[PDB]
């Protein structure tokens, strides 16, 4: 079964646990390229009453560095916010809890904005079919495939 965080049947406790960044996408590609601040490798999500504790690592010159963030529920169901290189809000438009999680994020920094979409997997990679469903979701948000970067061959330290 699948759900959206904004849906009535969403069960947030079920996204708790291990995750891996499989693909990242953005309508401002530089943000997720090699030295971009948003090329974040998710490791785990800890679900709390009114927040999600997100654990990631970033890479630079082949060197990993850990980073944690706390995302707070906003006033709209299924939406969370977190301060990181500007102000961010995000939702989970689609997840099946056991294999994949697709997130949509809006960043606002210095009066600007951009969209980021992420495909996370319970294992370090996902099937080609789920990767295609992610490309379709990116298309629905006006993000071209050439702005979608598969990081499954670079998500481990
Ligand atoms: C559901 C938790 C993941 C939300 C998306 C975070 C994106 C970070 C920038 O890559």
């Amino acid at each position: 079964e699948e759900a959206s965080s904004t849906g009535r049947n969403f069960n947030v406790e079920k996204i708790n646990g291990e995750w891996h960044t499989i693909i990242l996408a953005s309508d401002k590609r530089e943000k997720i390229e090699d030295n971009g601040n948003f090329r974040l490798f998710l490791e785990q999500i800890h679900v709390l009453e009114k927040s999600l504790v997100l654990k990631f690592h970033t890479v630079r010159d082949e060197e990993c560095s850990e980073l944690s963030m706390v995302a707070d529920k906003t006033e709209k169901a299924g939406e969370y916010s977190v301060t990181y290189d500007g102000f961010n809000t995000f939702t989970i438009p689609k997840t099946d809890y056991d294999n994949f999680l697709m997130a949509h994020l809006i960043n606002e920094k210095d009066g600007e904005t951009f969209q980021l979409m992420g495909l996370y997997g319970r294992e370090p990679d996902l099937s080609s079919d789920i990767k295609e469903r992610f490309a379709q979701l990116c298309e629905e948000h006006g993000i071209l495939r050439e702005n979608i970067i598969d990081l499954s061959n670079a998500n481990r330290c």
